[PDB]
């Protein structure tokens, strides 16, 4: 593809699942990709398979980190034209009570703050390519989700803060957008239901959680992400749902019995 | 004894002659207003009227022009003023695929659902200016986020709530507030016998209720709540949907991230 | 010119603003499409431009045009893989006092009946192709707008039936989403800013209602349906909007402190 | 009072403001109220004036503050029916390049995670109740706003968080929802206002931004805050809107037609 050649993408948490199918997509579509992952072996593993990508070990939440990325991604490429930020951990199931202050703080430096600083250092170059930035939030920090405080809480920052970001950058023409998936299939996923008391019985219960009948695939989250860098020239604030159509009334009412 | 925190005002309900109409009737007359119904529920609305002397009923079809005309006009030749007018007329068809519906159909619930509403409230502007009123409309939660088997009545709530934004907006200069309540799952005695005729009535009472956090269904009296909130507390709300739902929308019942 | 190769795809409305850019984009992607529109000449035009694409004089409010656009496709290319139902119409604006209910009923005929219609028609070739829906309809139905109740009602009535259909429809596979643009910059929105006082006042305010301080253009509403038909494959029941932000932050919302 | 007669309320950031405003709510709804407010804050001054209110001076970012606000409110009352998350402070305007990691991750203390902990350690007592927690919000986290993007961010997680905690909390019959204001005239919008070169200006400016062509008042807050304790039973995770329209329609939203 050529919808975004000549281009150079950062990719945070780019290194497996949902952001390794985003790199993919914007290699396939002519970009130049720099992964950023403290995932060393996803990274490397995504660098062997695609020419265009390049692994770089790289922690978010370490300013000099940030810093050197952005130097290095100039230094080597010569332009930045937009940053996906995609790092960011979800916890296992916790009560609020089974949570603590100091790993909520923990949750808020990768999945939020990480974000923050990556973007605001990406932007003197991002105004000078016209570039975008992608963030990738998730359809729970839009309706909650049980037993993930921390993590709910950080995804509704995410949102919010990509509208606000859009509307500081909006003069110079640089868009903020974010997307928000639902149910994605990995191999992380796969290897858990295997698992499980029922492994038919789990997958089939996964399927069926949104309307389409299905969980979702990276690469449907990569592509609407080079939507949004590419196409999307008056889409400045949005937030892209790719769920399934989990949130629509699946929730189903009972008006009637 | 009757309740001060709407005293002296004057209330119209369509559609209140029962289940969450007749919750709204009953909150706003306990609350002290007087509460002018407008039904084809005959029996619903006498049976409210014997109960409460602050309502009063008009067999009163909001399809039919001349009959919103002689219900604004009565309501002014009686009681002088119009404070709030509730737009809770509406039907609801029973579950019908697309190819089930009818173009014929979908207008004829147009008109009751949504083009009702626009009547009445275009008549009672002028008084709701006169008396700083307001207007709250009934929409549902199934506008914002769909249901399965009911394409018309999803459209003509979606409708609704749209329309209530842009009535805010037009009326905004004059201090006339328009917002409306999102219901979900609310309890009322034809729920309770329809569940009685299912194949299992016990499962679907417990599906019933487990179909929101909260745990259990709604009730009118917390429609009827809402309603009184929006017209007697809430001066700086406008274009507002005020959900009524007991947490449906939410993530629950979830994600499935992790198997 | 791949992205959406041999797929057939109707635009309803689509011979000009809007709807032309929407065309554009689909033949620009490999598809055919199929143009349903009441303007001859601009349709006629735009079938002599684009290699491919063809034109039928088509009314989405008249029930046997609607049964023709889909027959004579199906008759023409053996699928329907796409709808796209443009059609509608903006009044001038109108404070509630100045609309009737008979024309409100019209703009329902046009806005939103039309699309029920069509889609129904089509719904059973767009389950053999797994195909999709796509509704276009506007920002003002989540948000409003002054002095449009009938047309921000009907575009309302769109999105929600856009939900509704995208739960009926999810268990074979077909996709239902709608477009909500804002401010596009068209012949249609010149014309109404002709009949303001001063126009010339009138369009930059449209202008600066983004923050991206521009209208929109048809290209772009074309290629989010082009990216909703061909790419999107796990968005159902969405609201894609394509508005510049007019919907955030803070804005000038009253003419001239609790 | 008597709409909430008998029950115990928590007020974060009570003291002065939007906080102020829902303290004396809940006083005349009868309610007891005890404020958490720190020395300089006001709170001090509305226990003074207000025989219904308990000033407790409490920092909501030291645990051990809110420790001892919820065991002496637990001793001296016996029981706990609402808390109101109202802490929080808004910046002066700041573009990105103006803001910090630091500052962003001070104001994720004051306006998340006060929230946070208090919230978590009144919940037995919430449950014992059955009563509920009201977070109170802005509307920039739901649409944005400009030169605030740790604001907006901060924001944008309370009513994520809201929704969580509804989750988490329904099975105990504890509802948690959230206050979305707008523009609400208070020392706060004045002292903002006073920072631009022509206060005069960004205040109408203010005021314009509202369909309704006013700001709000603190009142309007405390009277939707009392509605979401005492009357919105089957209301949990919403984002209860008091703005006066200002999400609604088209306005300016840049400075001086397709490119």
């Amino acid at each position: 593809g050529t919808r975004y050649a000549g281009k150079v993408v950062v990719v945070t948490g780019g290194g497996r699942g949902i952001g390794a199918g985003i790199v993919r997509a914007f290699v396939n579509s002519g970009a130049r990709v720099v992964i950023c992952d403290k995932d060393e072996s996803g990274g490397r593993a995504l660098e062997q398979e695609l020419p265009g990508a390049v692994f770089i070990l790289c922690d978010v939440t370490q300013e000099d980190d940030v810093k050197t990325l952005v130097s290095e991604t100039i230094r080597r490429f010569g332009r930045l034209d937009c940053v996906v930020n995609n790092a960011g951990h979800h916890p296992p199931p916790q009560r609020p009570e089974e949570t603590s202050a100091q790993g909520f703080r923990q949750l808020l430096e990768l999945n939020l703050l990480g974000t923050y600083t990556l973007t605001k250092l990406a932007l003197p170059y991002l105004r000078k390519s016209q570039g975008n930035v992608i963030n990738i939030s998730s359809l729970v920090g839009a309706i909650g989700q049980a037993q993930a405080v921390p993590y709910v809480a950080t995804k509704g920052a995410v949102t919010a803060m990509t509208k606000a970001l859009a509307l500081d950058e909006s003069p110079y023409g640089v868009r903020v957008n974010c997307i928000s998936p639902g149910n994605i299939w990995t191999p992380l996923w796969e290897e858990l239901a295997a698992l499980m008391p029922d492994p038919r019985a789990s997958i089939r219960e996964g399927m069926l959680a949104q309307p389409l009948g299905r969980m979702g695939q990276p690469a449907e989250v990569g592509a609407a992400a080079v939507f949004l860098a590419s196409e999307a020239n008056f889409c400045t604030g949005i937030e892209l749902l790719v769920t399934g159509g989990a949130e629509l009334g699946y929730k189903a009412s009972r008006s009637t019995p």
